Parts: C-alpha cells; sequence; structure tokens
C-alpha cells in the first residue's frame, strides 16, 4: 500500500458519451460507484433528462434534436472547449461509449484528445455491439474503436456478444452492457489510494495504463473454501479476456470481498494471475472490501499493453 503524498487527491472524471455511455454511467452511479465525477454527453437533448451524472453536455445543434458517427465527431468537435471546461483538473479521465452509433462511435474520439491535451491518463471503456445490432453498427463500431485507438492511453473494449445458455431479452442483454462497462471502471477506480484509504497509488496505475495501447478484461465470481482461486481461475479465463494475458506488458488485478477478505487467499488470487502472465509484465493489485459481498469473492483482471 501506497500513499505518496497521503494528502493527494486525485481527480477522477468519467464521462458517459452517446446513449450506452451515458446509460453506463447512470448505472455506476445506481451501484454507487464512489470517489469520480459523472459527465453525461450526447447530441439528443431529450436523451439526458433521465441521466443523474453531475454534469451533462448537450453537444447537439440549437433548435433541433439528435445514426452517423461524422454528425457525432463534427458535434463533439463544435464543443470543444465546452468539453474542456468540464475535464479541466482532472489526473484521469474515462471515456465510455457503446460503439456502433453516431455518438458514441464519433465523439469518444474528440473526448479522448480534450482528455489528453490537459495530461489525464485516459481509458476508453467501450463495448463492441450485439449482433442482433447487424452489419452497419457492427462495420461503424469497428471505425470506431480504430479512432479511439490513437487518442487513448489504454483502450479496454468488451464485446457485447460474450456476454449472452438460455434466452435473455434486449433489456436484459443491455442492463448486462451497462454492468461490464461499469466493472472495467470500477475495477481501476475503486483501488485507487485516497487520503481516507490507503491502496495502489495512482502513479503505479500511470505506470502500466500510460500510452499501453489495447486492453481485455476479464471477470470472475465464486463462493465457498477456494472461492478467491475459483473465481481468479473464472477471470483468466473469461470469454471478455480470450486467454491473451500472457502477451500483455502490464496486468492490473482488481479483488473484492466482503468484511471477512483474508491476506492469504488474496495472495492466492494474486500469484494465480502473477503465474498465467509473462515473467516480464509489470504486476499491480488492489483489494477492497465491499460489505455488501458477503461469501462471495469478485476478480476483474485487466491486461493491457500487446
Ligand atoms: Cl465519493
Ligand atoms: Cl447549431
Ligand atoms: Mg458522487
Ligand atoms: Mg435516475
Ligand atoms: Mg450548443
Ligand atoms: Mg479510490
Amino acid at each position: 500500500g501506497v500513499a505518496a503524498p497521503q494528502n493527494y487527491l486525485a481527480v477522477i472524471k468519467v464521462v458517459g458519451i452517446g446513449g450506452g455511455g451515458v446509460n453506463a454511467v447512470n448505472r455506476m452511479i445506481e451501484e454507487g460507484l464512489k470517489g469520480v465525477e459523472f459527465i453525461a454527453i450526447n447530441t439528443d437533448a431529450q436523451a439526458l433528462l433521465m441521466s443523474d451524472a453531475d454534469v451533462k453536455l448537450d453537444v447537439g445543434r440549437e433548435l433541433t434534436r439528435g445514426a452517423n458517427p461524422d454528425v457525432g465527431r463534427k458535434a463533439a468537435e463544435d464543443h470543444r472547449e465546452e468539453i474542456e471546461e468540464v475535464l479541466k483538473g482532472a489526473d484521469m479521465v474515462f471515456v465510455t461509449a457503446g460503439e456502433g452509433g453516431g455518438t458514441g462511435t464519433g465523439g469518444a474520439p474528440v473526448v479522448a484528445n480534450i482528455a489528453r491535451s490537459l495530461g489525464a491518463l485516459t481509458i476508453g471503456v467501450v463495448t463492441r455491439p450485439f449482433s442482433f445490432e447487424g452489419k452497419r453498427r457492427a462495420t461503424q463500431a469497428e471505425a470506431g474503436i480504430a479512432m479511439l485507438r490513437e487518442e487513448v492511453d489504454t483502450l479496454i473494449v468488451i464485446p457485447n456478444d460474450r456476454l449472452l445458455d438460455r434466452q435473455v431479452s434486449v433489456l436484459d442483454a443491455f442492463k448486462a452492457a451497462d454492468q461490464v462497462l461499469l466493472s472495467g471502471v470500477q475495477g481501476i477506480t475503486d483501488l485507487i489510494t485516497t487520503p481516507g484509504l490507503i491502496n495502489l497509488d495512482f502513479a503505479d496505475v500511470k505506470s502500466v495504463m500510460s500510452g499501453a495501447g489495447s486492453a481485455l478484461m476479464g471477470i470472475g465470481s465464486a463462493r465457498g473454501d477456494d472461492r478467491a482461486v475459483a473465481a481468479a481461475e473464472m477471470a483468466i479465463s473469461s470469454p471478455l479476456l480470450e486467454a491473451s494475458i500472457d502477451g500483455a506488458h502490464g496486468v492490473l488485478l482488481s479483488i473484492q470481498g466482503g468484511s471477512d477478505l483474508g491476506l492469504f487467499e488474496i495472495n492466492e488470487a494474486a500469484q494465480l494471475v502473477a503465474n498465467s502472465a509473462a515473467a516480464e509484465a509489470n504486476i499491480i493489485f488492489g483489494a477492497v472490501i465491499d460489505d455488501a459481498l458477503g461469501d462471495e469473492v469478485r476478480v476483474t483482471v485487466i491486461a493491457a499493453g500487446f
């Protein structure tokens, strides 16, 4: 555990841009994600009214509302000064979106570029659309991700197709997509040392995530005797991570447990993840207590730099 100096308060901002992004940010607010500022950005003013974000930005046109990523790109570039003033002061900025639409696809690279011009550690957390969303959205998402990769420090890409065996509604599918974008953000933020709780220093996260490039995520959860090892096993074998950990230059491990979380099982899960990663990889890990979990252990692995 490191706090240098122990009074340093890191400023973290989570931007949701477009429909999927604004929805994921609201899910983080509902789940009570702490220590971060929430920002919602959309071109559609009506789609911003239910957002509970701290700051809401309508980057659409005057006297009009509202598919095309170029429109999304132009809307964000035309509101560059407005986006800049809401990101000013951040040590770290997350850019989150559901790739495939107009606003998120086109707008997220502009948000990422503004965050980096302010020297923030800039992390993209996006989803690839579900197959049922169709070919055009999948095509637009792929061009959108290629654009965003060039404007962020690290880009976590989560395929929505690897989330959904029983039939789930479109509503349940989109609820699961919000939940996975929250896991991507919370995995990192919950570990960052705060003046009231010493854990992983912001400099350590920055050393792994800064200019790392592409990143993959794995999630796992277990109960019982070997709950920590079994959760870690599930995360390193997760369909979203597609077992590439051996290629990563850096690995971030987040262990979340109940009030009875012991140091021994934390270390067991830590060495299991370390054994799967490359010998020359930088491994940073943190553990946090969420009293609501009970006899459950949740593991999040982020493999960055390939
Ligand atoms: Cl807080
Ligand atoms: Cl206008
Ligand atoms: Mg708050
Ligand atoms: Mg609400
Ligand atoms: Mg305007
Ligand atoms: Mg923190």
